[PDB]
């Protein structure tokens, strides 16, 4: 009934160098993502510093992940949102123009917005372009939540409004959203508990470990699309302590610097105020990462 | 150090038919002038700045300095980004048109570290010779200054000066001043204005001032001149209007006491800010007639 965007997903990490976004690097590891299985990509995500890219770097991104995945299966759901309801308008525009399937725009941070300010807000995005849209519901980083009640009233109210990317710690809340709205697209957008929630009918990830791992998230999440929910939580088990280490520090702190250590990107570069790991945190990372198969190009 | 203190006003930004309404914005900020207020705050959160383009910021800013222009008051410019480049940016611009100082809040939603958030304002402050004034509220942004990083910032940078504290942690606000005495602790809740300026803080940065800018500035003047009495007093009297005033998340609820009061033409905010909650307003108009306000 919904057009949708679902399966294994990666919020890719945009790769620097510089101080310049490395779009050779930056098309390489997305083709990487596509040959490991991988059914969606996320450019221009929290993963991919979308707070720090300029408005032209976010539009060069989202092209070079549309380009990449021409010819192939994979779909692009560009980050679109802004705590600015004009301005997450205008990005969903903006992706929609520039050839994106779908667009993932995070709830409004900051500024805290009401139920009501955040429904409307959607609903504001959802009337602006006619492609999927996926919520993101991370109250850690915004300090406001979607409650479940706004998150089905948009789901029914606007055609777009498919899911949401729950990244709260709260498998409550994952129950209550598929009890009351089966036919919503629940995605985790928390790699350690991929499999309880996709277990419980969640249709996909928007992950982070895969930028590393591709491959074995992508089997994770089709084992458990599959309904083979035993080989699913085995890899999410194996998982865990490498989706735990990647937010040792925020996120992409973490996950840049394990591409880095894996020879993926050629430079450990972040815009400020991100910056590199403790030194501590370094080599905690690049201990968890010995005990895993890191696929190359 | 450079330093902008007293009591200050985190002004609402009024509009109409969905534009800025300078005139109104204008009008407010000499009725703040009119009623004791030490400095302006022009486009911080309560003037709701994430959904401001970067011309209405630049509009208000040129508007607070222009019109405080041959009076003593000050002007704060908001004039943080979770982006330290853009950060930058709006910090030599802030200084560019005439800011006496900025307040730069910490990144919010990307969550820097400490040491990132210490390289965040190492930047900002190089990039100006104007003073600033960090700006903490982890209720919003999702991540601490810690109060070792104040430290660092305030000892190791000539222009940041202090912070604007909204986090709830008086203990906080002890660690601060007993550890730098000489940093410039701003007060960012109204509701605990008067503990803050009895520990040994400068100044606030109010909400409720927009709607009562006399009562806090006596306040705070009361507090600065050893007064404890009386600032505790008015402290007190506050509560109800400054615990109202948060019903729902601010600017909500002052730019509809704004509105019952008669002192801005509509109640319109920028989406995804929107009308309180009928309940909201009804209590927000019952707490109001206890107090006094001020015209213009
Ligand atoms: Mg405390």
């Amino acid at each position: 009934d919904k057009n949708i965007i679902i399966g294994a997903m990666t919020a890719l990490i945009t790769p620097f160098k510089n101080g310049k976004v490395d779009e050779q690097s930056y098309a390489r590891l997305i083709k990487r993502q596509i040959e490991n299985g991988i059914d969606a990509v996320v450019p221009v995500g929290t993963t991919g510093e979308s707070a720090t890219l300029t408005a032209e770097e976010h539009r060069t991104c989202i092209e070079i992940a549309v380009e990449t995945c021409k010819g192939t299966k994979v779909k692009v759901l560009a980050g679109a949102g802004s705590n600015a309801t004009h301005e997450a308008v205008g990005l969903a525009k903006f992706a929609k123009e520039h050839g994106a399937d779908g667009i993932l725009s995070v709830a409004p941070y900051y500024n805290k917005p009401t139920q009501q300010g955040l429904y409307e807000h959607y609903k504001a995005i959802a009337q602006s372009v006619d492609i999927p849209v996926l919520l993101y519901n991370v109250p850690g980083r915004t300090g406001c939540e979607i409650s479940t009640d706004t998150i089905i009233k948009l789901f029914r109210d606007c055609e777009n409004i498919y899911g949401v990317k729950e990244a709260s710690g709260n498998i409550d809340k994952c129950v209550d959203l598929l009890a009351h709205e089966p036919r919503m697209m629940l995605i985790s957008g928390e790699d350690a508990i991929n499999y309880p929630i996709l277990s419980n009918g969640g249709k996909g990830v928007i992950s982070v470990t895969s930028n590393l791992l591709p491959d074995m998230i992508s089997a994770l999440t089709h084992f458990a699309l599959d309904e083979n929910y035993k080989e699913a939580k085995k890899i999410n088990d194996e998982l865990y302590n490498i989706n735990k280490i990647l937010f040792c520090e925020s996120n992409p702190i973490p996950i840049k610097t394990a591409m880095y250590l894996a020879g993926l990107i050629e430079s450990l570069e972040f815009r400020l105020p991100l910056c590199s790991p403790s030194k501590e945190n370094f080599a905690k990372i690049e201990e968890v990462m010995k005990k895993y198969k890191i696929k190359g190009f």
